[PDB]
Order: structure tokens, then C-alpha cells, then sequence
């Protein structure tokens, strides 16, 4: 595990070293919320978690930023499209109606008058240089580039405060790990619909707020990273784990067959494996080769079978092959047995 401590040491200077990037980023950011809250479409708007406004899905790369732009809407009215769980269709004075499309408010719409009202306060910034992409990936929605180096990912978001949809009524399965009262009190928190297809004008369920909640708060014992007795390896093997899909990326960037492979998927891979492994002591500091190796085992297990649910909608496959095909999937499966049978190359 003393290799393991070293590419967790060096990716420790990157983030911690005084780095501009993030200020240059909130400068940004700031000039877009005072512009579309004077349109009476984005009143409502702000930032998913002011103060902090990142999301680093590159753990190697931090110039590569990642921002969420919410909008509350209430009295929504959610219609599941195709039995798919994950997929949903917004129905509901007239606050947003410029949107909709009878019943049915519509993403691209929202979307086109978003990335519009981004390109017109764009031009008036005299700061520094930033530069918009119009690439079709539905959302992240805008990716923006300020200077050179620095690359910003914004995703429009709706939010709304009324209990989860049925689809994820057996999700967040940590009762056995942070207890059954942390999940009804996380329950109680809001959720998002983000613009994706699934092949429409839906909505994509959207949970990524609930991250922090869980890993600042990670432990069976409350005490959990809090003294010297009481240290784990969670955060390290999520690290880890984050790093190795991201080093393939890299060095397959050539090739198109792990385009389709995120961060996400190695975030709702390593959370099973918490939910597998809820005690503390499966998750002692001395054992972080020994859990990584779970989270690797894992990971690789969810490749071969095809399978990786997602965390919050049981019934959603990450791994379907109608999402991702097999080829894309044993091409990583080959590629991770490599890095476990010749010590992690990728890391050195
Ligand atoms: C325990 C836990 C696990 C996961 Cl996987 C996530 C999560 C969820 C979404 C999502 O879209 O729903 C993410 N989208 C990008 N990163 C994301 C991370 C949040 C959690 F609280
Ligand atoms: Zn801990």
C-alpha cells in the first residue's frame, strides 16, 4: 500500500499548491447569476452549492472545473417517459410558460435561451479571456474556457423541494452503514432534473448534491476520521479509483471506447462497495492496497456483468448495453486486469 500513499501524496500538492484557476472561475460564475436573474425566466437562479463553486470531476487535471446552475421550480408535476426510472417528462400563474409545449416544459428550449443569454454576457466581459463551446452533448449545457489552461462545465438544473419520485424509494441503501435516520433525513432534502435524452424533451434525475452529505459525514461511528484511533481509507480509495479511470482516459484518448466512461461510474461503483463494506474496520488506513482492491474487484465485476445500478434508482443500469456496448466494457475490463497484474503502471 506504499505506492498507493505516494500518487495520494502528489495528487494532495496539485489541489492544496496556490492555484488562480477557481478565482478566475467564481468571477465568471458571479457575472452570469447577476445576468440571467434580471430575465424573468432565470430569476430563480443561483448556484447548486454557493461558496464552493467547483465540482472537480478531474482529479489529475485542476484546471478542468465543473458548476451547476439551479432553478427552484414548484408545483412540478413528473410523468416517468418510457419506464426508463432515471427519465422524466416536467408538467405543472405563469412563471416559466415561455418553456412549455402545452403541458410539457421543454429542455432544448430552456437550454437554447440559456446558452444565449451566457453568449451575450460573455462579450461583455473585459476581464479575462473566456471562450464558449457549442459541442452537442446535451448537458453539461455550456463549456465555457477561461484563459488558456482553465475549462468550465455549466449544467442548468431544476430543483424541486417535494418528496423523491417512487424510482427511489429503494435507492440510497445506507441504512445498514449510516443508519436508517440518516436516509429519511437525506430524503428530506431536495432533488434535480437535468436536460438528457435517453436515446424527447426529459429530464434526468440528479443527485450529485447529496455527495458532500456523505462524504464529510462517511463513518458507522461518528467519530469516524475525527481522531487518531478512528482513521479510514473511504476518501483515499475514492481517490484512487477516480485517477485510475482517468489516467485510461487519458492514455486511450486516441481510441473511442472509454469516451463513454465517467467519474460518475466509479463514484456509484465505490459507494456499492460502502454499502457492502459499512463497518469502520473493513476500512482501516493499514488496508488501503487491500481496499482498493475491493473497489477494483468491484468495479471490474460490474464490467463483466454489466451491471452498476444507479445509487439513488435501483432499477437504472449505468452498464446496460443499450447505454454502453459490450466491446467499450471488455476493453476496460482488459485494461484495469492489466494495472492490477503489473503494480499500477498507470500511477508511477
Ligand atoms: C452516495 C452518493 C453516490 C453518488 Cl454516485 C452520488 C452522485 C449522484 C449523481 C447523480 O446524477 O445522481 C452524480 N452525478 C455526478 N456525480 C454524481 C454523484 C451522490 C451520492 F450522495
Ligand atoms: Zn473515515
Amino acid at each position: 500500500a506504499s505506492k498507493l500513499r505516494a500518487v495520494l501524496e502528489k495528487l494532495k500538492l496539485s489541489r492544496d499548491d496556490i492555484s488562480t484557476a477557481a478565482g478566475m472561475v467564481k468571477g465568471v460564475v458571479d457575472h452570469l447569476l447577476l445576468r440571467l436573474k434580471c430575465d424573468s425566466a432565470f430569476r430563480g437562479v443561483g448556484l447548486l452549492n454557493t461558496g464552493s463553486y467547483y465540482e472537480h470531476v478531474k482529479i489529475s487535471a485542476p484546471n478542468e472545473f465543473d458548476v451547476m446552475f439551479k432553478l427552484e421550480v414548484p408545483r412540478i408535476q413528473l410523468e416517468e417517459y418510457s419506464n426508463t426510472r432515471a427519465y422524466y417528462f416536467v408538467k405543472f400563474e405563469n412563471p416559466l410558460s415561455q418553456f412549455l409545449e402545452g403541458e410539457i416544459l421543454s429542455a432544448s428550449k430552456m437550454l437554447s435561451k440559456f446558452r444565449k443569454i451566457i453568449k451575450e454576457e460573455i462579450n461583455d466581459i473585459k476581464d479575462t479571456d473566456v471562450i464558449m463551446k457549442r459541442k452537442r452533448g446535451g448537458s453539461p449545457a455550456v463549456t465555457l474556457l477561461i484563459s488558456e489552461k482553465i475549462s468550465v462545465d455549466i449544467t442548468l438544473a431544476l430543483e424541486s423541494k417535494s418528496s423523491w419520485p417512487a424510482s427511489t424509494q429503494e435507492g440510497l441503501r445506507i441504512q445498514n452503514w449510516l443508519s436508517a435516520k440518516v436516509r429519511k433525513q437525506l430524503r428530506l432534502k431536495p432533488f434535480y432534473l437535468v436536460p438528457k435524452h435517453a436515446k424527447e424533451e426529459t429530464w434526468r434525475l440528479s443527485f450529485s448534491h447529496i455527495e458532500k452529505e456523505i462524504l464529510n459525514n462517511h463513518g458507522k461511528s461518528k467519530t469516524c476520521c475525527e481522531n487518531k484511533e478512528e482513521k479510514c481509507c473511504r476518501k483515499d480509495c475514492l481517490k484512487l479509483m477516480k485517477y485510475l479511470l482517468e489516467q485510461l482516459k487519458e492514455r486511450f484518448k486516441d481510441k473511442k471506447h472509454l469516451d463513454k466512461f465517467s467519474s460518475y461510474h466509479v463514484k456509484t461503483a465505490f459507494f456499492h462497495v460502502c454499502t457492502q463494506n459499512p463497518q469502520d474496520s473493513q476500512w482501516d488506513r493499514k488496508d488501503l492496497g487491500l481496499c482498493f482492491d475491493n473497489c477494483v474487484t468491484y468495479f471490474l465485476q460490474c464490467l463483466r456483468t454489466e451491471k452498476l445500478e444507479n445509487y439513488f434508482i435501483p432499477e437504472f443500469n449505468l452498464f446496460s448495453s443499450n447505454l454502453i456496448d459490450k466491446r467499450s466494457k471488455e476493453f476496460l475490463t482488459k485494461q484495469i486486469e492489466y494495472e492490477r497484474n503489473n503494480e499500477f503502471p498507470v500511477f508511477d
